[PDB]
């Protein structure tokens, strides 16, 4: 689990949207497994505006902030999990480190903010959505 607070927005992997989330969209892509729901109140959160390639990830399955080098993002196959079938996830980003399911949400920050949450993982690999190319979310 996990999200950004970004302004009034809520960012979260869209397979973890809640019906608040789902009442309350401003955007939601399956391509990417991102939705942004509004808020009341205003978020501390900062996005990363830049092309890093390295930083620091949350992994809530060891309680620990891993230093990870990561792909630019891209078009990428996931292959089938337990619980998700194979599909191509979009704007993804991918590093050599440890992930679970309920890891999906953790942060990876650069020195320039957040740059995304994890979204996908198997084979040692963790995948992370991208936001830093959503730059509506520092506006409005
Ligand atoms: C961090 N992490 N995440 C997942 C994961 O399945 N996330 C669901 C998410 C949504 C979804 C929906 C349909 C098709 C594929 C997908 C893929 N990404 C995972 C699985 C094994 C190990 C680590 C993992
Ligand atoms: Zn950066």
């Amino acid at each position: 689990s996990g999200a950004i607070y970004v302004g009034n927005y809520r960012v979260v992997n869209r397979h973890l949207a809640t019906h608040n989330d789902w009442a309350n969209l401003v955007w939601e892509d399956s391509s990417r497994d991102l939705l942004v729901s509004s808020t009341t109140a205003q978020g501390c959160d900062t996005i990363a505006r830049c092309d890093c390639q390295t930083g620091v990830y949350y992994c809530s399955s060891r309680r620990k902030h891993y230093p990870v080098s990561f792909s630019k993002p891209s078009l990428i196959f996931v292959e089938a999990s337990e619980y998700y079938p194979a599909r191509y996830q979009s704007h993804l980003m991918l590093a050599v480190g440890h992930s679970e399911p309920g890891d999906c949400g953790g942060i990876l920050r650069c020195q320039h903010g957040v740059v995304g949450i994890v979204s996908t993982g198997g084979n040692g690999l963790v995948g992370f959505a991208d936001v830093r190319d959503l730059l509506w979310l520092d506006e409005e």
